[PDB]
């Protein structure tokens, strides 16, 4: 009651913003929806509507990682009968077109799901006048336009490391997707799930990735499932420069890329050149251009403070996915939490975001997805003595006839040591993580219990049985290899 | 602790009998446990230790399924630009002796296992003399020894048709998985599981299957997801001969096998060629050779019915596996059943098999995964309004880039209308099916609602996170197609 030009008003159309706009309007919500995209500084990559995960994310990611399995596949067919030719060699550009083809589809059909939904979509960039006012630029003018409520949903981006020719001369997750020129020879600066699953597609599509870490692989996961990740990209002849950072860059005569480092412990100082140099450091939310101090909204470095709810410390305004703190940056998480607030907001739903137990999935050669504690927070949490981990090693089937490797092949739980021995945490490396990991996510949301873990019935023969079969605790001391 | 040669004798050496034999000397019982095969009659394939999984079951099946597999994942990397060439053919003998290779390492390491864990292994023949006395057949002479408890877990062979030329011209699954012929265009006459599978790994090496149904596909089965099976192997040029029964087989001077068949509802008369007939039409418990009458031991026609706790209706002897009359005819629930009857007997454990809500798969070429009800079971046994089924139609991200058909990739929850709304099953027909259903399966055996799974965050890019985006029930009438 006060009468504004929309209900509602979105700022930022990726997962969470799209995901909130379109439930809005479902249940008879005014609303506009803005996004805008601003190109890579040097190259000058941009992408069209939906944010993040479709255009420079988890789909391209995806494809790539599946560029990179399907190699592999063909070498292992040879192993099986099929007379197929060892000298295969991936066209880095029909990958990328392909690539793009398939997120160019997705950036018109949702472009036309939104005005079928009649979603509002105004592609420029919005700016708090005052907590229920916008200012929206648009590619030539401007539109000033008020809401009874704001979502902000703006995301970050890529960060460039405080060095001279880093962003001169470096790329980012941003510009990887649709590089013009090739990998080559590639010096990836950061050990998170970004990182690491950049490298292992380079080396998976037949160019040389070197991981550059300054402290630890995977900060918040499970550090000893971090170093068996990295140890099975070593396997695979990706190497590592641990406990290092970045100095400088600088472009040779010959074109190629000198990257001056350091090691952070001994202060030993080095040099290699590469081809192309990838920052893989972190995100950095868009508070920035927001003008939020306008609209009375608290920041927290460059992320917003939320309430369960969703709300900031300005009644009205709402603050969904990766711009928020401290919560899961993940595509499904922004898309669920943009949809719930939009359905407490207009469909009377009291139903809040539950962001515990969210399971992941690192898309590295080996892929790695877990769901729950780590065994270190289960530990901190309990106490040593409270907590039970069970664990093993495992053979897929599928690696006996082509003799691939099964040293990193290894999964546990983390539980409740005694009582109703109720499951904390899950993790597994090996194949198609993601696809077994999943079930076992919706499992420890229905309570799964140690007992009931081990009396699941395996589906023979598959990786995923493997966790039904588990047997061998930590505790006791038994050698987990079967 | 006193009069006979053994605690335990286990008749039977496969998944049931060795789980039993293994568990039980854990826990301090003296133990004998006998297996012998009989080669297959013709031909005369026989193999080692370890049982129909192992030898002639899940484990060659399963690699089988894998070079299929393989040989697509060749002609997809060319879509992703992977320079593949398109003509390539598998190599049978190659194939049939990378999985005898593997198979012979198995049963090596089996054995090796069970004298390690001093389980007596019996190369042997047994029969009952009466309910504490076997008699021992072995290559030499025969034995005769006693016991206070006996477990049968002696499970079947495969069934032939009782027609003219059926077992001097036709093959099942014991003879294929090491044939030293190539299959060429062969008639697999049932459609089953065991069927199917077959057939769809032989039209993925280069054969040309055709399966023979005489009823229905896929007996047992959810009906709707057993037409989607059928027709997605259609769709890949496998063809039906539906309400079809064969009438004879003979050898041309050609050396071809002439099949002489009758379609049951128009009455129709058929023949056709064929290098092989492979008969998939069931199996048949190994009664016959206990002499189970000298026991004392009540048997319903192939089978033995048993307790809860597997006892015969001699309560020093058991049985337990695929001879047991009336329960799933899987790997893991013949290991888990004869490792939970040892516990009881030798552990002092009070833990009953469950048999209810086992997962399972069927690896055709699209696999197709159940735990839990049937839709019709669940109307059938709730009633129609106070069912849910909640459906979809799905594109996993590994078929954009080479337009794979995604006709088939089909999934569903049936569960309970109203309350909790109790996932009472789940159905899924598409990529790594078994991987994906397993920890669902666990999520079942917790309690597992809708409410729960709906709100269980996806792991993204997966086809598993399409259980946890079901939202169109049958009811709406709406279409399950995005
Ligand atoms: C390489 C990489 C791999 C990833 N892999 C996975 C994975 O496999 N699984 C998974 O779940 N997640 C993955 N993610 C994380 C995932 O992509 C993010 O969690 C998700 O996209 C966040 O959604 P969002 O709506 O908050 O932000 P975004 O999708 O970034 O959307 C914000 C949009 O708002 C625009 N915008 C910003 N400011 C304004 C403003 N002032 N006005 C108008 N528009 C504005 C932005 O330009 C952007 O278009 C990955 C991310 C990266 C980069
Ligand atoms: C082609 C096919 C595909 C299959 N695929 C799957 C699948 O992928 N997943 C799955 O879970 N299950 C699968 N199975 C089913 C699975 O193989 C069986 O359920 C399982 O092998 C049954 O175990 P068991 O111990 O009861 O029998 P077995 O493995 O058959 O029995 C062990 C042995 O007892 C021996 N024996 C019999 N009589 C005597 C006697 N009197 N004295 C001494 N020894 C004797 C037999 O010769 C045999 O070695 C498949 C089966 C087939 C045939």
């Amino acid at each position: 009651q006060g009468s504004y030009d929309y209900d509602l008003i979105v700022i930022g159309g990726g997962s969470a913003g799209l995901a909130c706009a379109k439930e809005a309007v479902l249940n008879g919500a005014r609303v506009a929806c803005l996004d805008f995209v601003k190109p890579t500084p040097t190259l000058g990559t941009k992408w069209g509507v939906g944010g993040t995960c479709v255009n420079v994310g988890c789909i391209p990611k995806k494809l790539m990682h599946q560029a990179s399995l399907l190699g592999e596949a063909v070498h292992e067919a040879a192993a099986y009968g099929w007379n197929v030719d060892d000298k295969i060699k991936p066209d880095w550009h029909k990958l990328v077109q392909s690539v793009q083809n398939h997120i160019k589809s997705v950036n018109w059909v949702t472009r036309v799901d939104l005005r079928d939904k009649k979603v509002e979509y105004i592609n420029g960039l919005g700016s708090f006048v005052d907590s229920h006012t916008l200012l929206a630029k648009l590619k030539s003018g401007e539109r000033t336009i008020t809401a009874q409520t704001f979502v902000i949903a703006v995301g970050g981006r890529p960060r460039y490391p405080d060095i001279p020719g880093a962003v001169e001369y470096g790329i980012t997750s941003d510009d990887l997707f649709s590089l013009d020129r090739e990998p080559g020879k590639t010096l990836v600066v950061g050990a998170g799930y970004i990182g690491l699953e950049c490298a292992g597609f380079l080396k998976g599509l037949g160019y040389e990735p070197t991981v550059m870490v300054r402290s630890i692989v995977l900060r918040g996961f499970d550090q000893q499932m971090a170093e068996l990740v990295a140890a099975s990209m070593e396997e695979r002849g990706i190497p590592f420069l641990r406990k290092t950072v970045p100095l400088s860059v600088e472009k040779q005569d010959d074109g190629k890329l000198l990257v001056k480092y350091k090691n952070v412990e001994t202060g030993e100082e080095s040099e290699d050149v590469y081809d192309t140099v990838l920052w893989a450091i972190g995100r950095k939310g868009l508070v920035d251009d927001l003008n939020l101090p306008n609209a009375g909204v608290t920041v927290q470095k460059d992320k917003i403070p939320v309430d369960s709810q969703e709300a900031t410390n300005v009644a009205n305004i709402y603050a969904v996915g990766d711009i928020i703190y401290g919560k899961p940056e993940l595509t499904p998480v922004a898309v669920l939490a943009g949809r719930l607030l939009a359905r407490r907001l207009y469909g009377g739903s009291t139903q809040r975001m539950d962001y515990k137990d969210v399971a992941t999935t690192v898309f590295t050669p080996l892929e790695y997805a877990c769901v729950g504690l780590s065994e270190e927070d289960a530990v901190k949490q309990f106490g040593a003595d409270e907590i039970e981990v069970f664990h093993g090693y495992y053979k897929p089937t599928e690696f006996f006839i082509p003799q691939k490797s099964v040293r990193y092949c290894y999964l546990k739980a983390v539980a409740e040591r005694h009582g109703d021995q109720r499951v904390y945490g899950l993790h597994y490396i090996g194949p198609v993580a993601g696809e077994v990991i999943q079930g076992f996510a919706a499992a420890l949301k229905s309570g799964l219990t140690i007992n009931t873990l081990i009396n699941t019935v395996g589906i023979h023969p598959t990786t995923a049985e493997e966790f039904t079969r588990l047997a061998i605790t930590k505790r006791s001391g038994l050698d987990p290899t079967p």
